[PDB]
């Protein structure tokens, strides 16, 4: 479909762009370049150093069905070798509870989970295909909570919420089921429930730094792209230090932000303007009365508790002076955005309520997170349109918006992008 001698410009050296280069290269496309704006690779897989070890400012974990990430690891020599994950559940007052042994609610949840599994196995068979170019059932276009209510499966939300809302992906009242069930597909949900999770001692970033190194063309970094245009069957890229012509453009960067430095056409502008994102804030903390385990707080995952700590990550069990990361959301469609200052204050108060008071915040990051569209826009055929635009003026669209904000999903999509359009 596309000629091996094409000059291919990939924008972004996150998992998505690095994967694009890997699978292009392995398909015989040797003239790609990856353009990265920062000084580093891995994107939201970001594993900085502290006291001889690496902590996670972004992604922490995978599941055994992360087949594409296994291929990446087959290529780099990396191994799943991080510390074990364990967790407790806390109420918003900090008291420990065991929802798995709630004799009334527990059965209700697992019964709903059983029923949903059967629906997914029959009625919604195909729901978990990567990307959204296979048009899902209309039901999956509804907010997850409405999708569950339609099917009499409300109580299932209790299991699904913890690795979703706490993981920054937003709230079940508004986020379409399509996203939730592609990420937390039945088998993936089961792996999470069971604690069968991948972590890396050197961070999730490490395998991406290593992938980049294995590439024929490691990413070019500190590349400040000021403008892109696509006249006359060609791509023209202008950066502070140069400007070059390519034959093919691959975007793994945010598509609404792309509008501000490109000759974006009417469709691009109209549709990329609909993209909404999460403001997901992570605080790298030194604390007293070091936790003995990670904690989730479902009470603080309610929209009424927006900006509160939903979860904190106990990474290094042996060293009580190592980093504990905290996680909170600053936005919700039906609420005013929470300010950084006020959310930072909640980090301190909540961690104190939890009995693990903060001595120091050494790093803090609000991420551009989980780009997506509303149920209304999804229903109106957003992905039909954008997937119909694939290749228009030699521009291909990828990254988080085109699949899901998880590093296996975006890598998987980049791989299939090669199969779908290039080979
Ligand atoms: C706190 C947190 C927890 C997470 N937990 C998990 C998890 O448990 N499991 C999981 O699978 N995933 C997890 N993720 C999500 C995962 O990290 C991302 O979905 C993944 O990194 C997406 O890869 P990407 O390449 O599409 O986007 P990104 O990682 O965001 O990378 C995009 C790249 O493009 C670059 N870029 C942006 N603009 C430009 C520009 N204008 N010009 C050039 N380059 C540009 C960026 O600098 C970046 O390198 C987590 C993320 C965070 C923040
Ligand atoms: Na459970």
């Amino acid at each position: 479909s596309i000629s091996k001698d094409s000059r291919i410009a990939i924008i972004g050296a996150g998992p998505a762009g690095l994967a694009a280069g890997m699978y292009l290269e392995q398909a015989g496309f040797h003239d790609y370049t990856i353009l990265e704006r920062t000084d580093h690779v891995g994107g939201k897989c970001h594993s900085p150093n502290y006291h001889g070890r690496r902590y996670e400012m972004g992604a922490i974990m995978g599941v055994p069905s992360y087949d594409t990430i296994q291929e990446i690891m087959d290529r780099t020599g990396d191994k799943v070798d991080g510390p074990k994950l364990r967790r407790e559940f806390l109420h918003e007052d900090g008291e420990i509870y065991v929802p798995e042994k709630d004799p009334v609610r527990g059965p209700q949840v697992m019964a709903a989970v059983q029923k949903l599994g059967q629906l997914l196995a029959t009625k919604y068979q195909g729901y978990d295909a990567n990307g959204h170019y296979n048009k899902v059932h209309e039901d999956l276009m509804l907010p997850f909570d409405e999708f569950l209510a339609l099917n009499g499966c409300e109580a299932a939300r209790d299991l699904w919420i913890n690795p979703f809302t706490a993981f920054g992906y937003g709230h079940f009242d508004n986020v379409p089921a399509a996203y939730v069930l592609k990420y937390l597909d039945f088998v993936t949900m089961m792996s999470f429930a069971k604690g069968d999770l991948w972590t890396w001692a050197d961070g999730t970033q490490a395998m991406f730094e290593h992938l980049n190194a294995t590439l024929e063309h490691p990413a070019e970094r500190n590349v400040d792209i000021t403008r892109i245009t696509r006249e006359d069957g060609k791509v023209h890229i202008h950066t502070t230090d140069w400007d070059r012509e390519s034959d093919v453009l691959v975007l793994t960067v945010p598509l609404e932000k792309f509008l501000d430095y490109s000759d974006a056409d009417d469709d691009e502008r109209e549709y990329f303007s609909k993209i909404i994102h999460q403001q997901y804030m992570v605080d790298a903390c030194l604390v007293k009365e070091y936790p003995t385990i990670s904690g989730y707080v479902p009470d603080n995952m309610r929209p009424e508790r927006l900006g509160h700590v939903m979860v904190y990550y106990h990474r290094w069990a042996d060293d009580p002076h190592q980093i504990i990361t905290t996680y909170l959301l600053r936005n919700h469609p039906d609420y005013a955005d929470k300010t950084q200052e006020e959310c930072r204050q909640m980090v301190l108060d909540d961690m104190e309520t939890f009995g693990h008071p903060v001595e120091k915040i050494i790093e803090e990051q609000t991420w551009y997170y989980f780009p997506h569209v509303s149920s209304e826009d999804y229903k109106a055929g957003w992905y039909e349109k954008v997937e119909g635009m694939q290749g228009r003026r030699n521009t291909f669209y990828a990254g988080e918006i085109m699949s899901f904000g998880n590093f296996d999903e975006v890598c998987h999509y980049s791989k299939d992008l090669v199969t779908r359009f290039f080979v």
